[PDB]
């Protein structure tokens, strides 16, 4: 029985596409809420756009049914529909009273702990423009945003919608962006992004989930640190190291989870609180999504639907909230594992022990938090003992059902942290020529090159494509330098792309903190700065003076993670790449290029 906080939106939409507005009676939506549609052109890209640079400089990976399949997506109104006709439904049942009580206490203690030192604040339009002028949003039309911010007409709209919220109403926030001319629709998706940043941006801008403030979080830490954090955690005495995943986390978030997240509001006052409340209850709990769909008579239409008690939006606020909730979830599971609560307390908390839960949170919460590494729905926990493996009563009752395992089958962990996966990566200890040890991230090489082969917008803008390829290359040199193929392929890209071109585009995926590779500065210089100078786990600060001195994985670890070394296809590519490099050059044109290759061929380890 809901459709009120949304009425405002559907209206502002109906009176713009009114010349097109209409009801379909063919809407396939029975899970979402159909509100009508309007005629629109079909923007749905045929399928996938390849990065011509990364692609030409990786011929062997042409025929790898693991990097290929990862590229072709369906942006067409047809694909947008097929996808939308598969999404999960298994409406996470609200937790029982006993579970709801423990979660309430836990989340009460957590919010208090996070707010112990820092004070919430509103983020300015200046911070916005600055986070906009760098940081990322999802493509290279990100310059359209850098421009929209300089336009007084975009902020005029923001002023109108901001005033609208201070009274508890939403008009132009729809987290979907599709469609003298007008760019209003764009000024709105972005506007909603600002209003949200202004109201709840402090969580991330002030690092409320950084390890220091959250104890278990890792916000702001790049891959150069995550490895060392895993080691530190995977060393506190106790049971094995557990790293369970929730099956479809986003769909397992309950109204109870949403209520607990919404407790931030109690931390705020006056205008800030009112602005934040409009975000939480208008733009988060009530979603307004747009979707293209092929209608009758070959005409395409934009369907305007909505959902109740939805996840949220603005993947930066989302990340903070997901981290918060997961931290709470793990604390509860630990409580059970330690025998503070059990199967008898699930339905109704027992034998007068609510004070025991508050005592445990009070005296153990902080230490317990330091035994976790939580990044959104991803986590690593080292409990006091292995009773954690069977501590599944509250976990399952919270709808946080583990992925790839029977509901009541105890979890399995490890002893050696050197193999625990975290943030789509397995962190390894690497011994350099000079005896020193690094802790580096590894992950399947097929996914690494597969992602680099992907590019936004039907690449007509070479500069962007080459610049994106360069960020991937330099990202690899910084994080995946130990992988033989990536080091070689990276240097090829850097040799084929003009030296003066600044790397642009998105490389940071899944993870977020990072971006050090987005420079025109020498990569050995930045490698030195992040792996030695600024590495608080690096005792000896003596710099490395050559790439040959920067270690590789063991020939065995390189393959463990998908190396093509030892293969003929890769033998033929490593030896005659200068041709492809030249080909790229000729195509991109007459520019200044530097050769990072030859210096590499000097330390080429081949055929075993
Ligand atoms: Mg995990
Ligand atoms: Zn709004």
């Amino acid at each position: 029985s809901d459709t009120s906080k949304i009425k405002n939106r559907i209206e502002r939409l109906r009176r713009e596409y009114s010349s097109t507005w209409h009801h379909d009676e063919n809407h396939p939506y029975r899970t979402w809420n159909y509100h009508g549609s309007y005629e629109v052109k079909p923007t749905g890209s045929a399928s996938s756009l390849v990065n011509g640079v990364v692609r030409l400089l990786s011929k062997p990976w042409d025929t790898i049914t693991n990097v290929t399949t990862m590229a072709m997506t369906d942006t067409t109104p047809f694909g947008q529909q097929r996808v939308f006709k598969e999404k999960v439904d298994t409406k996470a049942p609200e937790p029982p009273e006993g579970v709801k009580y423990v979660l309430n206490e836990t989340t009460n203690w957590l919010w208090a702990f996070l707010a112990r030192e820092k004070r919430p604040r509103m983020c300015s339009r200046e911070e916005f423009i600055r986070k906009v002028n760098s940081n990322a949003e999802e493509q290279n039309q990100w310059r359209s945003a850098r421009e929209a911010v300089e336009d007084p007409k975009f902020w005029e709209m923001v002023d109108e919608e901001r005033e609208a919220h201070l009274r508890g109403e939403c008009h132009t926030c729809i987290y979907n962006m599709m469609g003298k001319g007008s760019r209003a629709i764009w000024f709105m998706w972005l506007g909603a992004r600002f209003l949200e940043f202004e109201a709840l941006g402090f969580l991330n801008e002030d690092h409320w989930l950084g390890r220091k403030n959250s104890g278990g979080g890792v916000e702001g830490l790049g891959l150069q640190k995550l490895g060392y954090i895993l080691r530190e955690v995977g060393t506190r005495p106790g049971g094995r190291i557990y790293a369970d995943d929730t099956a479809g986390w986003d769909t397992r978030i309950t109204r109870a989870d949403l209520e607990n997240e919404a407790k931030v509001l109690e931390l705020l006052d006056g205008e800030h609180r009112r602005l934040a409340r409009a975000i939480i209850e208008l733009t988060y709990r009530h979603k307004v999504v747009k979707v293209m769909r092929p209608a009758a008579d070959g005409r395409t239409v934009m369907d305007v639907i909505s959902r109740e008690d939805q996840r949220g939006s603005g993947q930066v606020v989302t990340y903070a909230l997901n981290t918060f909730t997961n931290l709470a979830v793990q604390l509860v599971r630990m409580m059970e594992g330690e025998g503070v609560i059990g199967p008898d307390d699930v339905e109704k908390l027992t034998k007068g022990k609510g004070p025991k839960v508050r005592t445990w949170l009070s005296e153990n919460g902080e230490e317990r938090l330091s035994r976790m590494a939580v990044s959104g729905d991803d986590c690593v926990v080292k409990p006091l003992d292995d009773r954690f493996a069977t501590s599944l009563h509250f976990l399952n009752a919270m709808s946080k059902v583990r992925k790839d395992i029977q509901e009541w089958k105890p979890s399995t962990g490890w002893y050696d942290w050197q193999q625990v996966p975290f943030c789509s990566n397995h962190f390894t200890e690497l011994i350099m020529k000079d005896g020193r040890t690094l802790v580096t991230p590894c992950r399947g090489q097929d996914e690494l090159v597969g992602r680099a082969r992907i590019s936004p917008g039907a690449g007509w803008n070479v500069r962007d494509t080459a610049c994106l390829a360069k960020s991937y290359a330099q990202m690899w040199l910084l994080l995946y330098f130990h992988r033989r193929d990536l080091r070689l392929m990276a240097n090829a890209i850097c040799s084929a792309v003009p030296v003066n071109w600044v790397p642009t585009g998105r490389t940071t995926w899944s993870i977020h903190a990072g971006g050090e590779w987005m420079t025109t500065e020498d990569m050995l210089e930045v490698w030195n700065r992040v792996w030695i100078e600024e590495n608080e786990w690096m005792e000896d600060k003596t710099p490395v003076e050559k790439w040959s001195d920067v270690p590789y994985s063991g020939k065995r670890e390189d393959i463990w993670c998908g190396s093509l070394i030892g293969t003929r296809a890769r033998a033929t590519w490593a030896e005659n790449i200068q041709v492809a490099i030249n080909q790229v050059r000729s195509i991109i044109g007459d520019e200044k290029y530097v050769d990072y290759m030859s210096s590499l061929k000097r330390y080429e380890d081949t055929t075993l």
